């Protein structure tokens, strides 16, 4: 049979969606008792050193924030589509705006990584460690929160694979396509981050739509020796850096205004090109794949699009 098989695998996704979540929960909560709540209590107070007792939150981040969230709204959200999973993709949509706090916690993560890796064999954490009869150690829960963004991926991906033909299938895709956004999200926001000398905030530029690497040339008025780039492309510019021999060192910026493209250049599908002025400068980018240079050329005609119509109907201001 169809109807009644689907509607069973459906409730199978539902379970585990419903089974990892109060885990999630479970886990994150006995983190925030088990070591968080541990690095203010006075009884431990001798195990912890007077600072990394304030690192509390660049070690665990908005993990409680995160907890909270999930404790007070979303589990019970999720639960009341046991009798209907094939609307759960509602939750995930109405709740966006509640998921940018992962955006915040994978930010943060690097650093508290970098803390942990100089004082994971505290005393404190080992005590801790005990207490709670862990088999594992601290930092494997940390990760928790990163996963879960990914888990929920997998099975909402799954979720659809069994309803496109329910009423919701619709949410589903969206909520699927719109949790690959917050991954995409973090991910760019991540290499962001590794950018180092960039005298100013990196942030009065417009959000960050594309990154990755490109080889460059410079045809302005080397043979065929490109320089090996990792590109950054906001709404007010492109950034160029050099990927350190993962981290990147800002090289220049390109003001995205007065810009002209050529979709098209003879030699490379994977050929496109960003040029200033009449072209007496001009930079030949080289994609890692004729796809790859579609997009940035097309999420550039976007922005200057944007850029443009950015006075269009704001000049009478």
């Amino acid at each position: 049979e169809e109807e009644e098989s689907l509607a069973i695998l459906r409730r199978h996704v539902m379970n585990e969606l419903l089974d990892t979540e109060r885990a999630y929960v479970e886990e994150l909560l006995c983190v925030l008792e088990g070591y968080a709540a541990e690095m203010d209590n006075p009884l431990m107070a001798h195990l912890i050193s007077t600072g990394l007792q304030n690192k509390k939150n660049i070690l665990f981040g908005n993990m409680e924030e995160i907890y909270h969230f999930h404790n007070r709204i979303f589990l019970r959200e999720l639960e009341s589509c046991i009798d209907c999973p094939e609307l759960v993709g509602r939750c995930f949509l109405e709740r966006m705006e509640e998921f940018q706090i992962y955006e915040k916690y994978c930010q943060n993560k690097p650093r508290s990584e970098s803390l942990w890796r100089q004082c994971s064999d505290c005393p404190f954490f080992q005590e801790c460690q005990k207490k709670l009869d862990h088999k594992l150690s601290l930092d494997s829960y940390l990760l928790k929160p990163v996963q879960r963004i990914t888990k929920y991926q997998l099975l909402l991906k799954e979720m659809l694979k069994y309803s496109k033909h329910c009423e919701g299938a619709e949410d589903l895709q969206e909520a699927l396509s719109s949790i690959l956004g917050i991954l995409k999200a973090v991910n760019d926001s991540m290499h962001l981050i590794a950018i180092t000398g960039y005298d100013g905030n990196l942030g009065d530029l417009g959000k960050l739509l594309m990154q990755g690497s490109f080889s460059v040339w410079t045809d302005h008025k080397a043979r065929f020796k490109p320089m090996q780039r990792h590109l950054f492309l906001h709404e007010k510019a492109v950034l160029f850096c050099k990927k350190r021999e993962p981290s990147y060192s800002y090289k220049q910026s390109l003001n995205m205004t007065a810009v002209g493209i050529t979709e098209n250049v003879k030699g490379d599908t994977k050929k496109f090109e960003i040029w200033y002025n009449a072209r007496e400068e001009v930079y030949i980018i080289q994609a890692p794949t004729p796809e790859i240079k579609a997009a940035w050329v097309n999420e550039i005609r976007k922005v200057l699009t944007s850029q443009l119509q950015a006075c269009r109907e704001a000049s009478q201001h």
